[PDB]
């Protein structure tokens, strides 16, 4: 029963959790800056417990193999009790709300497109009638499972394109894919979340947009292993921080307080 | 046995049926929540009735009895097993009932007459001239009087000491006073609400500036239910599924008079 450190697994994805510049001299949660960073300790404060920030060795969300059926990435980390905690931009899905728990939402967003300035794209359905633009989604993610899995007609058919499409439109880091959409001459288009498709917008050279609507609306939730003692109070910590504004001061400050590409 | 369901006559999500009087049991209202108790209902695989909640609220604890009314004092008494409506998810209801993942979103917003010279909160907290308030006993009412930001800590300390009151008793009310007031009222409505509106006749009411604050709706029950479980992953399911977006567009934007 004494007070163990908490060991939170998450994720180096920007603005999210990110290596200080003097990171080589620095220690522990030290280390790392972003809103993750800012929102878990917040949380911890609240719920009055120490911490330890980890990344997750195979930097990784989360996703079930077909064959051995085991969890990589953070779920695997919770789901095998390698961690206690996940606090990072973890999109909240039914299949992983079965294995582990979601507190509230802390952050919204939908799958939206990523494409070069120029590109003459508006909407996932331009992308479905044409073939000159290659288009992707991040490997081991929520937005290449809600494709794979989607009845719809417009992201069916997206789906059968991409699953088979050679060089493998697939890309195993978010940087891979804003990369990939920026040396591409606008002939790769990359499906990501909104809030990670936002941010980029605001960092230099300042040459992606966010184009159409989001595909979809959810959230990234605090996840914990089922049963965890730990989600009760850190479901309450979020939307004690949501009410009182801080939520959205986080996302002011990491977002666009120190965006680069303007003031508008 | 059957599930009770409460719920409450909000447009577009519970609404009487045309003839209604000739009809009975869950027959009679038609609406987003309706279509969507039958969604979660077959899911999990229940049978259920759908009931109105007796005091017509939302749900507000009372500052001396400490007693719930509305679907949640519903809930918490035990007078129903489930609120499936559109009940704004909130850290003080959080504390006493479950709360399914969200299933539709809304942000405080702001509903003017058109024409009139507001875009923001921060615009009508720095003018007298044209009044505003809230629905009482709901999430709107306590966002601002638990408000310490000061835009908003300010509007509160108007609008609790407003006369005559600023504050209504249902969404209607509400609309009525800005279409009536020739713009010196402007009524404070979660977003979903401030939209549906916008699309009705006579057209003569929009919805003005950013939302101020984000959160949704969940599907309520008592804490420790065991319903609590089932739905709360039919919820997530109808998500994937595109079901909650069919849903919206079904009884907001595909009947637009405006
Ligand atoms: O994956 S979901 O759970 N399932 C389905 N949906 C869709 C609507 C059908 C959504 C939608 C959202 C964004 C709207 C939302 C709802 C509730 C809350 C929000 C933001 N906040 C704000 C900080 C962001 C705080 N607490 S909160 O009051 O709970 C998040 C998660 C999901
Ligand atoms: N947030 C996603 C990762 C990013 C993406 O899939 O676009 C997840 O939890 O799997
Ligand atoms: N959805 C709101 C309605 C009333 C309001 O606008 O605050 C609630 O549950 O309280
Ligand atoms: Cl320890
Ligand atoms: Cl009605
Ligand atoms: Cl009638
Ligand atoms: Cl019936
Ligand atoms: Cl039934
Ligand atoms: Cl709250
Ligand atoms: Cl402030």
């Amino acid at each position: 029963g004494a007070n163990k450190t908490v060991v939170v697994t998450t994720i180096l994805e920007s603005p999210y959790v990110m290596m200080k510049k003097n990171h080589e001299m620095l220690e522990g949660n030290e280390r790392y800056e972003g809103y993750c960073v800012d929102l878990a300790a917040e949380i911890a404060k609240h719920c009055g417990f120490k911490y330890k920030l980890t990344i997750v060795g195979d930097g990784k969300y989360g996703a079930r193999d077909a064959d051995t059926k085991i969890w990589n990435g953070m779920v695997g980390e919770l789901v095998y009790g390698k961690a206690d905690i996940a606090i990072a931009p973890l999109t909240i899905t039914y299949v992983r709300e079965e294995v582990i728990d979601f507190s509230k939402p802390f952050m919204s967003l939908g799958i939206s497109i990523m494409i070069k300035k120029g590109t003459p794209i508006e909407s996932a359905e331009d992308l479905s009638k044409q073939t000159e633009i290659a288009y992707g989604t991040l490997d081991s993610g929520s937005t290449k499972e809600f494709f794979r899995r989607s009845k719809i007609a417009v992201f069916d058919k997206m789906w059968t394109y991409m699953r088979s499409a050679e060089p493998s439109v697939f890309v195993r880091t978010t940087a891979e894919g804003v990369a990939r959409v920026r040396k591409s001459k606008g002939k790769y288009a990359y499906l990501l979340e909104s809030t990670m498709n936002e941010y980029i917008e605001q960092r230099k050279p300042c040459d992606t947009m966010k184009v159409g609507g989001n595909l979809d609306s959810k959230g990234y939730g605090i996840a914990t292993p089922k049963g965890s003692s730990l989600g009760n109070a850190v479901n309450l910590a979020v939307l004690k921080l949501s009410e009182q504004g801080l939520l959205d001061k986080l996302k002011n400050k990491w977002w666009y307080d120190k965006g680069e590409c303007g003031s508008g």
